[PDB]
């Protein structure tokens, strides 16, 4: 069933997937483009073929609670996909939305100087984006935000918030401003 | 509900606990003794007073997919209580079984030489041990195992498995033998 999961650029995410019939049984994490990545093969783990292969996981040491995660390290946008864990009888649906957030100028700016933060995403994306400054204020954005000039006081670490379903993500850049 | 958990001394272990109601809630993780370790407070986790606070976690990560594990790390054979995870009103019920196993010999033995392994274990632990040796050997045991002499071939990693309840903890001591 539809459970949604939004991850960073660079940063690793797990799905969470439960069994709950006899403990320690076998399942299955396919991307909805019908491979596979990962299931237990007899008390082996086989990652069969795929994009993610040198960076897929699941914790063995699980398995006996009848938790069968699917960890993907180091994330890419693209590996925004539909996944689905397998046990026995029964599927389940989690969808990963990749994020990325760009300083498409820099950190180490001047007084007067504009800044530009981009939105990095998979495609079927409806964020809605909200940087707070650092002494709180708003900027509401789509794809692409801009600070028209900065002054002294918003040095310090801004908070932006890709703001989805319910679920969300947050990001912090430091932000430097002289003259 | 009675699910059990056995885990090894010096190894971190992980409880599971899983709420599927609006999936980013409250929870609560106390010892049958009935304190508490910890709970999200707000979205702060609080780990209230506890052998264990410096040592009790959690993945915040996760509390959006109501996941909220007890990650118990460096063991401790006594830390083997019954833990009750509680999400608004519901009880998770896992107990953990920390085990231990030592060479009170050592693995730099000689020929003839003689061979005590001996399991640490929590009281109320009814474990049958079965250690096999480098070339398939049992040798059954209660809270003592012992090789009476053992000769050149049997140097390897042997092959303990601390076998209580389906959910069985399996170990390897590499012995060395000489002359």
């Amino acid at each position: 069933t539809k459970k949604v999961v939004l991850g960073k650029k660079g940063d690793t995410v797990e799905l969470t997937c439960t069994a709950s019939q006899k403990k320690s049984i076998q399942f299955h994490w396919k991307n909805s483009n019908q491979i596979k990545i990962l299931g237990n093969q007899g008390s082996f783990l086989t990652k069969g073929p795929s994009k993610l292969n040198d960076r897929a996981d699941s914790r063995r040491s699980l398995w006996d609670q009848g938790n069968f995660p699917l960890i993907i390290k180091n994330l890419k946008i693209e590996d925004s996909d539909t996944y689905i864990c397998e046990v026995e009888d029964q599927k389940e649906e989690v969808q990963l939305l990749v994020f990325g957030l760009t300083a498409n100028s820099d950190t180490h700016l001047l007084q007067g100087q504009s800044l530009t933060l981009t939105l990095e995403s998979p495609p079927g994306s409806s964020p809605s984006v909200q940087c707070r400054s650092p002494r709180g204020k708003n900027i509401q954005g789509g794809k692409t935000l801009s600070v028209s000039q900065l002054e002294l006081q918003d040095s310090g670490t801004w908070t932006c918030t890709v703001l989805q379903n319910q679920k969300k993500v947050e990001f912090k850049i430091d932000i430097v401003v002289l003259a």
